[PDB]
C-alpha cells in the first residue's frame, strides 16, 4: 500500500490490514579542478578567513564561476554545503604537500593560522602540514576521499581525546559523534585498516600527541588563581594549594 | 502564535499544562476508543513503524478519518491518537494470538532494534509498544503508570546508548511530566506496583542497545583503541587498597 | 585587498594571490562590541518587557524553533532555517536584556521595580537569593545568563566570575546537571575573557568582588521540585540503581 494522505484515512477507519513502502568524492572528481585555478596562497586566506567567508556567502545566492551555492544551506545534493567547498580546497591543499615548492610556503603561511597556534601544532614535515590543513575542517567529508580515511579518524580521535584543552564546546561540535560519521563513511566504502593503513595512521598521532596546545581555559584560570580561592573559601570550598617544583 | 504577539505579551508583563492532560486525555480515549478498537492489529503497529513519515503528510492540510480532525501547523492531537494506538495494542498482547503476530511484526521495527529490546513473555511486548511514545499521556492510563516511569527512567539513565538527543528530548523534563501526571492521579508506588515495574525493569537492562549510528565505531575497536592510547586514553583504575 | 563579496569570487575564480584586510583578522565575535551597538537600541522600550523578556526566556528558546523572533532591532533566525552566524542564538540578546537590565539600577525608581517583578523568577527562588540591596537585584538579573559573553562588558568582570565560582562551588545544591553545563568549563570561558583584556584583580575589585559573594553565601539554595519528582523519588531511585546508575 501506498503512503498517500486518503491512505492513512483507510488505515484508522477500517478493519483491513495495511502496511506501507519505504557524495563528496563524485563532487570532487568534478569540481576539484576549478579550485585548482585558484592561488595556494588564496586557498590559505580562505581557511584563515572561513568563518568570516562563510558570513558574507550566506546572505545571498552565491554564484562564481558557473558553480553556484544557493542563499540558503538548503538540503545538501549533487550540485550545492558551503562546506563541500571548504572540503574540497583542504584536499587540494593536502595534495600541494607532495610539491616541495609549495610545501614550503604552506608550511609558513599556515604557522600564522589560529587554530595551528591553538592547537600548538609543530610544522616540521609534510605529515604535518597536511594535519594544518585538515584542522576545522568537516572530517566526514574529506574522509570520503581516497587516502583521506586515515588522516580523518586519527584527527577526529585525536579532536574527541583532548576536546578540553583544545576549547571544543561539546554543546557546539559532538567529537564522538563526528568520529563516529567518520568510522560511518570508512565502512561505507568498505575500508580496511591493514598494517599499511594502521602504520601511516600511527605517523600521524605521533605528531598530533607531541602537540603542545596552547589553550586556554585552565591557564587563564591559573592567573587570577591565587583570588579565586578567596571566593571558593568564602563558599565552603577549600581549593589545594598548587605544589612547589621539584626543582 | 503569533510571533509578533509575542512581543505584545512580554511589553504587557504576562507570561507565555501537565495537570490536565491526565483528565482530558481520558476524554480523548473515551470518544475515540471505539474508532481506534476498530482497525487491525497489522494497522496498528504500521502506525508506530511509521510514525513520523505519517506526521508529515498530514501536517501541511487538515486531516480528518471518522470523528477525529488534527489540525494544521504545539497540537497534542496526534500524540493522543499514536499513544491510545499504543495503548490498544498492549491491551491486545492479553490474547496469545494476538501477541504472537505483534512480537513476530514488531521485531522488524527500528527502535525495538535499536534498542536492543529482547522480545519474548507479553511483559517485553508490552515494552516494545511503548517505545518511541509520548510517555506522559499514557501514563495517566490505569494500569500503565508503572511500565512509562520505568521506561522514562531507562531512557533518562541510557540515553546516549539509546542516541537519544537531549536537544530535541529532554529526558529528565519527560521524567518529570511522568512524575506529575501519575501524582495527579493520587497514584501510589505500593510494593506491589514496585515489582511490577521491577519485572518490566529487568527486561528492559537485558537489552543489547546498539546506536543505529555507526556499531562501525566498534566495527573499528581494536584499531580505535589503538590510537586512543596514544594520547591518553585507556582502561580502567583502583582501589588496590580494598585487598 | 579587502574583503568584498566579488574578492571572493576574485578569491575563488582569479589565480592571484589575495589577502583580506578591514579588521585585520575580519572579526569574530565580541559580544562586548555587539552590545555596545544595540543599547540605546534595547533602552527604548520599556523594563517590563525586557524583565518578562528574562522570565520567559524558556518558553522564548522553544518560540525559535516554530518562527523567527525580534526584539527592538534584533531578529534571531529559526534554528536550521538559516545558519549560525553572529546570530547569536538567543544568548547574545539574552545577555544584552540583562546588560541593560542592570545599566538601570543605579536609579531607585526602576531598581526596586526589578526587585518587584524579579522576586516572583523560579530561578531567584531556586538560589534563595535575597533582595535587601541594589547588588543582590543586580546577581537576580545575572542569575541563569551567559557568563563568559556578560564578563567581556566592563564592569561585569567580577558579578560574573563571583557567581560563576558560586555555582562551581555549589552545583549540587543548585541541581545544576553537570553533563548540561560544565560548570567548571563556563568558570575558565570567563577567565579566558578577562584575561583577554587585561583586566586586573586589585584590591578595589576583590571588595567588588567580595560583596557579592556577600550576598551569595548567605543564600538558601532548594534543589527540589516539584512534589511529583519529590513524592516518587525514594521508590524512583531504585530503578535507577537497576540500570547502573550510581
Amino acid at each position: 500500500v501506498k503512503l498517500t494522505k486518503e491512505n492513512i484515512v483507510a488505515l484508522l477507519t477500517q478493519g483491513k490490514d495495511l502496511e506501507f513502502e519505504e557524495n563528496f568524492k563524485t563532487f570532487c572528481l568534478e569540481n576539484l579542478d576549478q579550485i585548482k585555478k585558484m592561488s595556494i596562497i588564496s586557498c590559505l586566506t580562505f581557511l584563515k578567513n572561513r568563518q568570516s567567508i562563510m558570513k558574507v556567502i550566506k546572505q545571498s545566492d552565491f554564484t562564481f564561476g558557473k558553480i553556484t551555492i544557493k542563499k540558503t544551506s538548503d538540503r545538501i545534493g549533487a550540485t550545492d554545503t558551503f562546506a563541500a567547498l571548504d572540503s574540497l580546497i583542504r584536499v587540494r591543499l593536502v595534495e600541494e604537500t607532495g610539491n616541495s615548492e609549495n610545501l614550503n610556503t604552506i608550511k609558513s603561511k599556515i604557522a600564522s593560522h589560529p587554530l595551528i597556534q591553538a592547537y600548538g601544532l609543530p610544522l616540521d614535515d609534510a605529515k604535518s602540514v597536511r594535519l594544518a590543513i585538515m584542522l576545522g575542517g568537516s572530517l566526514p567529508l574529506i574522509a570520503s576521499v581516497d587516502s583521506f580515511e586515515m588522516i580523518s579518524v586519527v584527527l577526529a580521535i585525536y579532536q574527541d581525546a583532548k576536546y578540553k584543552d583544545l576549547g571544543i564546546d561539546q554543546k557546539k561540535y559532538d567529537t564522538r559523534e563526528a568520529l563516529g560519521k567518520v568510522c560511518t563513511v570508512l565502512k561505507s566504502k568498505a575500508f580496511e585498516m591493514n598494517e599499511d593503513q594502521v602504520k601511516k595512521g600511527k605517523e600521524y598521532a605521533a605528531i598530533l600527541s607531541s602537540s603542545n596546545p596552547n589553550a586556554k581555559g585552565s591557564i587563564a584560570m591559573e592567573h587570577y588563581s591565587e583570588t579565586l580561592n578567596k571566593f571558593y573559601e568564602m563558599f565552603g570550598v577549600k581549593k589545594q594549594a598548587k605544589l612547589a617544583e621539584l626543582a
